[PDB]
């Protein structure tokens, strides 16, 4: 596993983001104003990750032409509380704010997650956003080679709420009293090449609250029904008889995700949250109950250990988020870790796990030293001397002693007798 | 004069242009359809004139933003005929279309020559593309820095017809019969450092048929009317002399074109057209009739006769053009020779003349073979290595045996001890 590239960039205004600036005429004021927010953070993601200058210029021009029309109203300020919020309140971040760039330090490799949405998203002309997506996934598979929705469709089918069914959310609105209303979010994973992988992510909660079937059921019938050749069952079934074994409760099957390419080579993602927040707990999802424990699950797992202390973790017992906590509203914010399961295909029993500690409310700063901490640990030279101050340099006016909402998220896995390290970050400068 | 940068790009898709082409979604048709007949144009000529790569960028992405909406239209095709054209023919260039890139390849500097149109210029709703050219100039003002609007405002309340006056020729059709309908034309010269200066052309051949002065009364008491300051008055004092002996008839008033920067640092160029195109003419406007022959104007005038020669070009009494030479449409073309004079607000008392000899006709693979013979006399050495090549490499498909329509004029000045060519090429690809 070849280590991580990871170049110095701490312009405040890098070249490929400034040409751009100066040469673009924005059809709408919010477009604007999210580029100007937005385009220096994913401009410096691009060059400290060392992606070549033609490909830069490939993805900014990209998130130019295809996202910033799909984030919708730019966020205003309260006069009075300070808060800095959009009217829909995106499931895709803590903040709730419809973007968010995140960073494969393992790789050097950029992710652009959105949520896409329109004026009208979350009022009484559309309050589950159920279009929107689908038109965004549809542009990005017209533009972009390689991009094929059928996996998109055949869980769109079975996972968002039909018309009627939002009629029923709208009448009563009893039976959906949550603020995460996002049933769909993308994600952009930007190659080397050039090249984009498009991934859909589904939230069946809502489909769950109008049908009455948990949303355990909906994930597993869901793949179970898409899954023709049956790559997944095996995988699926041990995954079904570990959350079997955990419900005789904390692990929580949340949602899925797809890639969208050949249906036959396609991978989904299974994902469960885990409100026991502690080592002993990861040992018992990492390892199935201890039915899981190759070698490569066990090296993984004392390495995860290492990760786990380096960034200094705390243990605990967290509920489910309450709310959201925007920009301006005060975090030291505590939540649940998650969990994906990677159906890949192998011939693999057990699905690769993937652990997401969600470190939102805690410093930043220190988060970001105890991961060079741990990128030492690991031989990551480039990106032990380099990463820290290209994290910092992204928030420029901001204060490092109290700021907390940097990083929400942090993710571990172990893939080809290596760490597997994707930080997930504040992508957003008013 | 530092000799002119030349490198080699004969690639059939230059990577800002795929870079850019696999980023953009094109909201029209014809926008798109533009891009791909004239980008890769644009995108070699700026790498062959060794532009740095981010303002590569910064400018195809301009010709995107600002150009391509412009543009109208995309040219249509007719069946039996073959030939391709506008509806709107430009009177940029001697095919109509409304855009031209130029290299002045003295200094490897590109400009953007934009005829600004819409789907109803040419037609009863919009018949002399009265607004579309000042929008353009407004939009570009308001993106471009150092654009100042204030030279063309007051030529256009001069030089463009008014509302009432457009009438008149419409309900009388009769007062103008001319095909060449164009009032106003835009150039836009990208300097290596990223910075654009916006030029204005103005061409009142209408409002001389509605008010009955002559072109000449018109551009002279445009010009002395505008300036305030009397930095003009000694120069164009001069050259009416000039114009007064030359009718006491084959040299013709056509045009001015002015700046767009502060007032009293603004330049102003009029042009004439002559149709006795032979060298002895050229002396004669060259010199002002031998009243200018200081050792810069004849050491000009002798380097003006080698390049006369080394191009070789024929001599001729040739009349104004009857219509349009389209694409599809054949050539011997022969058409006037043309003079700009440059009020320049200096003290001399004469302003520097700049030759146009349209070779539209000639074979353009031969001329610019002469043009090389050119570039070794004068001791541009890169550029006489490397030029042809390039210039071959923008007509991929097409055949250099009967190709006379890639040139079209080819200008000549003398600036600090040195020549100044301008090649002013077919910029289009279908
Ligand atoms: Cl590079
Ligand atoms: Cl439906
Ligand atoms: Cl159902
Ligand atoms: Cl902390
Ligand atoms: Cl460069
Ligand atoms: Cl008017
Ligand atoms: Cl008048
Ligand atoms: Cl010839």
């Amino acid at each position: 596993p070849a280590p991580p590239d990871q170049k110095p960039c701490h312009q405040l205004q890098p070249a490929p983001y400034r040409a751009l600036s100066e040469s673009i005429l924005f059809g709408s004021v919010d477009e604007e104003r999210w580029w100007h927010s937005t385009a220096p953070i994913l401009s410096r993601l691009l060059i400290s990750s060392n992606y070549d200058v033609d490909v830069q210029y490939k993805y900014l021009s990209l998130y130019r032409h295809l996202v910033l029309p799909a984030l919708g109203p730019y966020p205003q300020r309260d006069p009075e509380t300070g808060i800095i919020a959009t009217q829909w309140r995106s499931g895709m971040v803590l903040t709730g704010l419809p973007i968010e760039f995140s960073n494969n330090v393992a790789r050097a490799l950029i992710r652009i997650g959105v949520d896409p949405v329109t004026a009208d998203s979350g009022t009484a002309q559309d309050p589950f956003n159920t279009t929107r997506p689908k038109v965004y996934l549809e542009t990005a598979a017209r533009l972009l080679p390689g991009v094929d929705l059928t996996r998109f469709y055949e869980f769109e089918t079975e996972l968002v709420i039909t018309k009627a069914e939002e009629a029923v959310l709208q009448a009563n609105p009893d039976l959906f009293r949550s603020p995460w209303k996002s049933q769909i979010l993308t994600a952009m994973d930007l190659q080397k090449s050039g090249t984009v992988l498009v991934k859909a992510y589904f939230y069946p909660q809502p489909k769950s609250a109008v049908t009455g079937r948990s949303t355990e059921d909906l994930l597993v019938n869901a793949i179970r029904k898409v899954d023709r050749e049956g790559r997944f069952e095996t995988q699926l079934a041990n995954l079904q008889r570990y959350i079997e074994r955990r419900r005789r409760c904390s692990f929580f099957p949340h949602f899925l995700s797809t890639d969208l390419v050949e249906p036959g080579k396609s991978r989904v993602k299974f994902y469960a949250s885990e409100r026991h927040v502690n080592l002993q707990m990861v040992e018992d999802i990492w390892t199935f109950g201890g039915l899981r424990r190759d070698p490569d699950a066990l090296r993984g797992l004392e390495l995860l250990r290492h990760f786990w202390a380096d960034i200094q973790m705390r243990e605990g017992y967290y509920t489910m988020p309450r709310g959201f906590c925007e920009l301006g509203k005060s975090s030291g914010f505590e939540a649940p870790m998650m969990f994906h399961f990677h159906l890949d295909g192998s011939q693999s029993p057990f699905p690769d796990p993937q652990m997401y500690v969600c470190v939102f409310g805690m410093n930043s700063r220190k988060l970001v030293e105890g991961l060079t901490t741990f990128y030492r640990r690991v031989g990551w030279e480039e990106m032990a001397s380099h990463y820290q101050a290209n994290f910092l340099a992204n928030y420029p006016d901001e204060d490092f002693e109290k700021a907390a909402h940097l990083c929400a998220y942090v993710s571990f896995a172990y893939k080809n007798g290596g760490a597997y390290v994707t930080l997930y970050n504040h992508s957003f400068n008013p």
